[PDB]
């Protein structure tokens, strides 16, 4: 129940370090809490354990209020470095295995859902096409810093989060 | 056939990045999958470290608002053709975090692409400043991503009408 999930933060480390293909119960036990040869009785498959963090992952990752968000949202990316790259190497073995995209797929899907209806039902500015540039432009954000910080280096990050947020609220026709 | 071969290699490894990964491309994998799959990866790449880095710095070279739209939505099209490309190019992403190397060659990479993106659409006489270009970059980035990903995301959504409100909310310039 709880040593499941002690298990679960055990297979983010292991694939934000390492990676999808490095993801095996031999690594898993090596860097879990009980280190003996716990994972294989807990999961039946590799494939199984993808999905376990598939369906887990996001437990680890008034204008003016939505931008302090984004911008503190942003802030807390280096800390939660492991969650978001965890995912990113998620994503790519996703294209890989089904099931996996399946899982995937649906607790990205729903969190997006719930984002929508928290925007639309919060008085904000802003449609769908609001929530999900945001969405995008955020995801790519913190993935850019994560992977390639040189990349960003010259960039006013804080109005760059800022400019963003204040475009995606305006709802012109296009 | 010293530097249009390499070239084939390249695009094997490429091949190789998209369909295994980072930790499976190996000189190995690239022959099986090469052009000429005796055992010539080996002797054109000093080491795996080097063969990421070629990959690395050439990997780009495979990957009037009405225009702009029409442009950015025709590009989200290219992306099921060059699937590939975009694939490799996260796979390298993901690598450059573990290869200091291979982070300094797509750093720069990625930064003069953008910064010539930056510097066409200010020579363009479209409207928008650099922040209309950077948030532009990140969400077509990430459209690109989620759907050669989980598809199935992005499956009730209109990615044209998308497209278009995104290039058009961007291109504004109000005070933030």
């Amino acid at each position: 129940p709880e040593r499941r999930a002690a298990l679960v933060n055990a297979a983010i480390e292991v694939l934000a370090r390492e990676g999808a293909r490095g993801l095996t119960f031999r690594a898993v036990d090596v860097e879990a809490n009980v280190p003996k040869g716990t994972a294989s009785n807990y999961f039946p498959s590799r494939d199984d354990l993808f999905d376990q963090v598939g369906k887990r992952i996001h437990e680890r990752l008034n204008l003016e209020l939505a931008i302090e968000y984004m911008q503190g949202l942003f802030g807390r990316i280096t800390r939660d470095r492991t969650g978001y790259l965890a995912l990113q190497e998620l994503r790519l073995e996703a294209v890989r295995r089904p099931e996996l995209r399946t899982t995937l797929t649906r607790t990205i899907s729903e969190n997006l859902k719930r984002d929508i209806g928290f925007h639309l039902d919060s008085g904000l500015p802003g449609d769908r096409s609001t929530v999900l540039m945001l969405y995008l432009a955020m995801n790519a954000l913190i993935v850019e810093h994560l992977t390639l910080p040189g990349v960003l280096e010259g960039v006013d990050t804080e109005r760059l989060v800022a400019d963003l947020v204040t475009r995606a609220v305006a709802t012109p026709d296009a």
